[PDB]
Order: structure tokens, then sequence, then C-alpha cells
């Protein structure tokens, strides 16, 4: 029951990083059609599928391996919420500054790198870089500037959970 | 009984959400932020250990609706620590960040009753008022006023999230 449920967690996590990928896509271009939604329906259904096959299950399996499962499941179910913030936030993107590019470019890395031992403590060193060169900016020159960049620091909020997450569900 | 241990978590919510109104209006003294947030954060993880420890005597239906309660309690949560890390960094305390602590104050002392909506639409007052202010001219004024911003957008999920576990 392991190489089962390792592909499933594994399977998962790929489902979870295309939408991730969707997402940094839709900030360079917002108005192409897009994959996000059709992605998103098959990692929900994809989750849905595999806690109602663990619970048809219960009867029958290790509780040890009931509690892993579930467990990591609530952090898979946690990073589709997290995506799901993160479309709202990019959704509402009226312009792509360079920031934005940036922001854009690093979502990709996060949604292509492997987790290994220092990767999640190098990605949120590399988000706080960003954070920090997004405070520092030159001021907005007007309201929908301000509200932009605003969306964009929300994004860097809903990231930092979202490499805590993924970083958790490696360390297990 | 689990009925209880969802007023409990929705009160122990609200006590956290009134430490970040403390922290707005004295961004620097001691605030009880780190000792509720961990008996938050505490019932959230034995509750929900608890739950799985169960899974094979307890009914299918009951555990999922308990499920249903704590993911919404899970993402309040998580926006009181976001809300956190941004009052956190709070240069002053501007007239409009003592209004937003008291409106904070308001839905923490809140029993919810309708009300979500009540509360939802004093919120957008507050962000039409907030817009409409002339942009900032300082670097510190601009900082705080970021920090407001970010705070009602996520109070907006607050309410929304508080107003699905109401009518559950």
């Amino acid at each position: 029951n392991i190489h089962k449920i390792h592909e499933v967690q594994k399977k998962l996590q790929e489902e979870v990083s295309i939408v991730l990928i969707d997402i940094a896509d839709i900030i360079v271009n917002p108005k192409k059609e897009n994959g996000y939604s059709r992605d998103l329906y098959t990692l929900n259904s994809l989750i849905d599928s595999s806690i109602s096959e663990t619970y048809d299950n219960i009867n029958n399996t290790l509780l040890s391996d009931t509690r892993f499962f579930l467990e990591h499941m609530d952090i898979i179910k946690s990073q589709r919420d997290i995506l799901e913030n993160l479309y709202s936030y990019v959704s509402q993107l009226n312009s792509t500054p360079p920031q934005a590019h940036i922001l854009s470019a690093f979502i990709h890395k996060i949604g292509y790198t492997e987790f290994e031992a220092e990767t999640g403590n190098l990605l949120l060193e590399e988000l706080k870089r960003l954070m920090i060169s997004m405070k520092n900016q030159p001021l907005p020159v007007d309201r929908t500037e301000f509200e932009n960049r605003a969306i964009l620091f929300l994004c860097l909020t809903e990231l930092k959970q979202f490499l805590v997450n993924r970083k958790h569900a490696q360390m297990l």
C-alpha cells in the first residue's frame, strides 16, 4: 500500500504545480484563453477521489497509512485553496509591470523545481528578497498603480504559505 | 461533544482577531497574540489529530461535516497570521488605522447573527473611504496606507468565511 499511496501523493503535487504554473502564465497573458479552470477541476476531482477511496477503506487499512494519507491530503487541500486565492488576486491585475514579470518568473521557478533538501529554504529567502524589493520601489503615481502593487504583495503572502506547505509535504 | 469544539474555535479566532486590533493601536506593546494564537493552533491541531485517531469508530457523514467547519477555521487562522504580518510593520497609528482597529474590535466582540452582511457593508464603506484619500506623499505614509489596504482586503475574506461558517 506504500507505492499506491506515494504515487497518488506524487500525482496530486504534480496537479497542484500545473495549476500554479497556469497562474504564473495568467500574470503575463491575462486575456489568453488558459487551462486554469480545466486544471483546477482535474485537481479537485483527484482530491475528491483520493479522499473517497481512503474513506472507503478505513475498515481494512492500517490506521497508520490512513493517517499519513489524510494528513497529506489536508496539505494538498490547503495548497488548492491558496491556488484559488492567487487566481482571484492575479485576475484583478490591470497591468503587467516589471515586478509582475519577476513574480511570474518566480512562480514558474517554483512550479518546475523539484524540492530537494534546501529548496524550500532557498525559495523562501528569494521570496523575502522580492517582498523587500517590491516594498523599496518608487511610490505609486496613481490609484491604479497603488492597487496593482497591493495585489502583487498579497500574492507574496499566499506564496509564503504555499512554500511552507510544499516543504511540509516533503519533510514527511 | 464536537459542536462544543466549533464554538470554542470560533471564540479563539475572535480572541486573536481582537489581539490584531490591539496591535494596530499599540504596534510595539505586549498584546497576547503569541499566546492566543498558540492556543488556537493547538486546538486546531489537537482536534484534527483526534478526529483522525477516531476515524474507524465514528460516523462518516459527521466526520465530513466536522472537517467542513475545520477547513473554514484553518482559512480564518491563515488570514489572522496574514493580518499579523501586516500590522506588525506599522510605523505609527494614523486616524484611519484607529478606525480600522475599532472595526476589528467590533467584529471580534460581535456574536454573529444577517450580521455578516452589515459588517461586510461597513467594511465596503471603509474601503471606499480609504480609496478616496489623496495619494500617499511620504514613504512612511505609503507604507501605512499599504498595510491598511492589505488588511481591508483580507478582512473581506474573513467576513465571507465567518458568514459561511454561520450558514452551516
